[PDB]
C-alpha cells in the first residue's frame, strides 16, 4: 500500500484514515499514486501524464484536469488536502507542518 | 488486467471490461469478484466468500455482503457478466461459462 500522513491508499483505490474512507476511480486512484510516490516534489503535468501512460492509464490532459479536480474534492474532505496546485506548472504534494 | 473470465478482464484497480463495454467496481465488489475469479467454476459458500474476504482486509458482516453480491450482480450484469449464479442455501457459483 501507499501511505502519506497516517493516511493508506489501497490497490483497490480505497483511501482511508482513522474511521474515514473515500473510494477512488481507476483513474484518481493512479493520479494520487503518482503524487504518493513523489511527495514534497513539483510534478509537472507532462510528468503526471508521462507516468500515467507509463501505468496504463493513456489519458489526454483535459481528462487528466478533469480527475485531478474529482479527486480533490473526494479527498479533502476526509482530511487530504495536500495536493497543491502550483500555477502553470503542475502539482506538489505537501504536508505543513 | 491480470484476472480474466467469459471474455471479460479484471484490472487490480477495479475496471471490469469486455471486448464492448466496462464497469467500475468497488473495492469490496473488486475483492468479491476476485475471490469467485480465482475459483472459477467452484461452489463457494458465503462462509468461504466471507473468511476470504476477511483474509483480504474486508470488515463486513453477511447482510452487509448480501447487498454487496446484489449491487455487483446490478452492475455486472448489464455489461454482460452473468456469469455469478446463485445456488441457494448454499453460496455462487461462478461459471461457453454457459
Amino acid at each position: 500500500e501507499l501511505t502519506f500522513g497516517g493516511f493508506t491508499l489501497t490497490r483497490e483505490g480505497l483511501l482511508s484514515s482513522q474511521d474515514k474512507e473515500v473510494i477512488l476511480s481507476p483513474t484518481e486512484n493512479k493520479i494520487l499514486s503518482i503524487l504518493l510516490m513523489h511527495p514534497k516534489q513539483v510534478v509537472s503535468k507532462e510528468s503526471l501524464l508521462e507516468k500515467l501512460w507509463e501505468n496504463d492509464s493513456f489519458i489526454d490532459q483535459n481528462t487528466l484536469n478533469v480527475n485531478m479536480t474529482r479527486l480533490r474534492k473526494k479527498i479533502v474532505p476526509i482530511g487530504f488536502d495536500y495536493i497543491h496546485t502550483v500555477r502553470g506548472v503542475g502539482y506538489l504534494l505537501q504536508d505543513p507542518n
